[PDB]
DNA sequence: ATCTGTACATGTACAGAT
DNA sequence: ATCTGTACATGTACAGAT
DNA sequence: ATCTGTACATGTACAGAT
DNA sequence: ATCTGTACATGTACAGAT
């Protein structure tokens, strides 16, 4: 009940969806068209809509959209970066529009993102009917973020991605453990889909900085979010409703509200909660462990699980098991203890941050 | 217990499967080769394996195989023939054939018979034509008898015909998403060439959904993991095997049952699977109850003379027009007898 | 004349609105 | 409950190119 | 336009364990 | 008797090479 009313506050309004999507699609369509001009290295690039808005778990307002501009790259050869499992160098053994980004067979990610960025910036400059500008580059982002003032503020991340149709890198062999939940045929079919590489684009001063790419499974996450049940009819017009997505929304909202107040939580991001709930859905595969009538305890058990991840410094990437998103290397112990105490506080005082 | 030991004798043998498949594959591949590489009206025909063997519900022996040679055709007007639902005339390479099914099947048939004449490493002949069958049937012996149906099919990529709009009622079982996607696949047309002497029979085709039925057979649970290595086994397929066996044994013994076929059993269990969607209603521990409710369902179909095509709901496979009342009363008696006496026919 | 990248045309699951 | 906008998968038309 | 290579589904067969 | 784990077998989707 208390959580039904939060979900009501979190629910997007069709009026807002409608106006936000009309502008967002106008801009994206025009950027996609510019990428296909004859002399553009990005000709043939294709659009893939991803992220919470297209998974139907975007909360509060429709003000942040994510879209991949993906470019098929055949004859690709990968070299894992330092056994990290998620980061790779991308080699061409064959010698191509991607000429100008090569560095002796090694494909520079920052060179290709820069040219991509400049093209977008020019196309945005020629837009005169909507108030849209290109956000200052953020280190660690693979995105070119548009800031739209459809009066209200809207963010669109244009994510540059390489598309490889070969089999997935062996670092994922043990990843995606959906056999007991969505099953082996789903897993086999999912792993026949392409995998994606986006720029790491850190400026950490480490070797190979501007040539490191990072695996992306947004496409696979979108499928899972929209086909999330062990029963084929879960949340369908002739099936039973589950509360899997509602739990994701509540958890997203807890992290959003806290991050809004506390800059101690800057290392945390919504993908951490998304990852945590993929493990909980794997742990509790049956749709009856996500009955809408048990939203309270379903939310509670996800918090307990997240808390255990924080305290034990262990949140395995769902697709790359050997990659710990909560290792010391990425997030301070003190950053994790701070969030634990804040989560424990909300959990045991009626979630006062939901009332803000 | 009794039903387990029957399923054990119905189970195909891994060696028998290997020897028959490599010979069937030899013949089918050579036939397929001739239809395009040699420039004929069917250049571009593609192979689709169908039916009980490829659905893994073949019983007793790997002695019968069904293959579609499907051919893509665009802008084919589907005029439904006098509300039958399943039968259509086809209008607008294939210049030499209204697209007459009889004229196109006969050339198809002629090509296969020439190729079979040129096969010298396998004992294989072409069965004499059966009016009413869309198949070119091959008889192989190595030395075991194997029969292969080569089914000519037209492939259309448009919306399914309107007579199917209420068909395939899987929404509460496999769901709306599975259904929407299945109906995005092509649909197929195969020859009807009866000798009933009725009106437009020569130029008619019949809808085929063997591709959809294969998917269902192999994606038959309400849970995505049913019958997978990390899910629970159900007994849906074993019930189909048991009802197929009961009919096959009854048909061998009674000529009165010549108008029944295994596709009747297949259709009835599709309705049962829809009536009883939950995998737990097909637990292996309830094999007996499950088989019995299928029997009772099949008997109610006979009693009401009503067995709708799973994809074409206005097409009654049990209409008087197709099976006499007495044939259905006869079958009701034989099934009721086997049922009420522990199935003596299963022990022979 | 035919070919074909682009974009319209069709259908419906999802979920907000009433 | 029904009505209804967006997203998206796949079929098809055709201005402009060959 | 054709065909092999790959991965893992669907099966059968059976020893050891329960 | 069933369950489990390994071996053995064929069928099928599709990437990539020719
Ligand atoms: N650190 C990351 N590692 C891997 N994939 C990520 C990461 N951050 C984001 N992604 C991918 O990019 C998508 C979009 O990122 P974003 O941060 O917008 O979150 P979201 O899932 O869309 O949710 P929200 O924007 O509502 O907070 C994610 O859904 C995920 O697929
Ligand atoms: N009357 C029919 N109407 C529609 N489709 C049919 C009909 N008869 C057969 N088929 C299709 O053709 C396939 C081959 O039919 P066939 O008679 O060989 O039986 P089967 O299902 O393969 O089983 P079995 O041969 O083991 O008895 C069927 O599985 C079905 O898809
Ligand atoms: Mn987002
Ligand atoms: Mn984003
Ligand atoms: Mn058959
Ligand atoms: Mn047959
Ligand atoms: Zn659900
Ligand atoms: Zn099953």
């Amino acid at each position: 009940d208390k959580l039904k009313k939060v979900l009501d506050k979190l629910r997007l309004k069709r009026k807002d969806i409608s106006e936000a999507a009309e502008t967002v699609n106008k801009v994206v369509e025009r950027l996609l068209r510019r990428m296909q001009k004859r002399e553009s290295e990005f000709k043939g690039v294709e659009q893939l809509n991803t992220g919470s808005y297209y998974e139907h778990v975007k909360i509060s307002a429709p003000n942040e959209f994510d879209v991949m501009f993906k470019l098929e790259v055949p004859r690709i050869e990968l070299q894992e970066y330092y056994e990290t499992g998620a980061f790779y160098l991308v080699k061409f053994k064959r010698i191509n529009p991607l000429s100008h980004f090569l560095e002796g067979e090694v494909l520079s990610a920052t060179k290709m993102l820069s040219k991509f960025r400049k093209i977008i910036k020019e196309e945005v400059k020629e837009i005169k009917d909507i108030d849209v500008s290109v956000e200052k580059e953020k280190p660690g982002s693979p995105a070119v973020t548009l800031l739209i003032r459809n009066p209200e503020e809207i963010s669109v991340d244009i994510i540059l991605a390489l598309e490889s149709k070969g089999s997935w890198p062996i670092s994922t062999k043990e990843g995606l453990p959906i056999q007991g939940w969505l099953g082996t045929k789903v897993r086999t079919n999912l792993r026949r889909e392409p995998f994606y590489l986006v720029p790491k684009n850190a400026k950490d001063g480490n070797s190979f900085q501007g040539e490191t790419w990072r695996l992306s499974f947004s496409h696979t996450e979108k499928y899972i979010l929209n086909n999330h049940g062990i029963e084929k009819t879960c949340c369908e017009s002739s099936g039973a409703k589950c509360c899997r997505k509602e739990c994701l929304k509540l958890m997203k909202y807890l992290l959003e509200q806290l991050k809004k107040e506390f800059q101690e939580l800057d290392a945390f991001c919504s993908y951490h909660v998304k990852t945590a709930i993929f493990h909980m859905w794997t742990q509790d595969p049956q749709d009856s462990q996500w009955d809408p009538r048990n939203l309270s305890s379903c939310f509670d058990k996800l918090l307990a699980f997240f808390l255990e991840c924080l305290r034990t410094e262990k949140l395995d990437h769902y697709f790359i098991p050997k990659f710990n998103l909560f290792s010391q290397e990425l997030i301070d112990r003190k950053s994790k203890e701070f969030l634990s105490k804040k989560i424990e506080y909300e959990r045991n005082n009626g979630f006062p941050i939901f009332d803000k």
